[PDB]
């Protein structure tokens, strides 16, 4: 359906990050919070694409994959967007997202061969959820500033995976198309 190109984390940084979920919660605000099995890194938003454009899309992230060496990195930080003063959605930022960033880059580039625009600005982070409305803006800002720089665990970038996301009446699924090991 709607297809795009992801990073996935590991288990320990999942269990971490739905920890922090939770401690979040639905008290300060009403959060519709991102599933376990989906938290991970987008370096691409593709939309929806032909079965031809996908094959071609694989051999492509096959060769990106095979010029960059799987590396840790590290989930830190609590990141609002777009703003602290109106808040949208809740990340986890990524320490050292140097070589992702390089990668989603690099994607751009190869795709605009395709006709994918070029989006530019990327950050890489983890959606945590998406906040519908603020009940208690302060202790929602409290909460937040506390875990403004907080380690919530290490994972090694392992490979880039496309991914597509369908929606079904009991809510959208998400399948791995195909996965591309980094280089050891």
């Amino acid at each position: 359906m709607r297809a795009f190109i992801a990073i996935d984390v590991n288990e320990s940084v999942r269990d971490s990050l739905v920890r922090a979920q939770d401690y979040i919660g639905s008290k300060e605000a009403k959060i519709k919070f991102v599933e376990r099995e989906n938290l991970h890194i987008t370096l691409k938003f593709l939309g929806e694409i032909t079965e031809e454009q996908a094959e071609e899309i694989k051999n492509i992230l096959k060769k990106i994959a095979e010029k960059y060496k799987k590396h840790e990195v590290k989930v830190k930080g609590i990141g609002v967007f777009p703003n602290p003063n109106y808040i949208r959605v809740i990340w986890a930022g990524i320490e050292n997202d140097e070589i992702i960033r390089e990668m989603a880059r690099e994607i751009e580039d190869e795709l605009a061969k395709l006709g994918f625009k070029k989006e530019g600005n990327f950050v890489a982070h983890i959606t945590l959820g998406r906040v519908k409305f603020v009940k208690d803006k302060l202790g929602l800002t409290m909460k937040l500033k506390e875990l403004a720089n907080e380690d919530f665990g290490s994972f090694v970038v392992d490979a880039i995976e496309l991914k597509k996301s369908t929606l079904t009446p009991k809510g959208p699924i998400y399948e791995t198309l195909a996965r591309f090991e980094l280089s050891e």
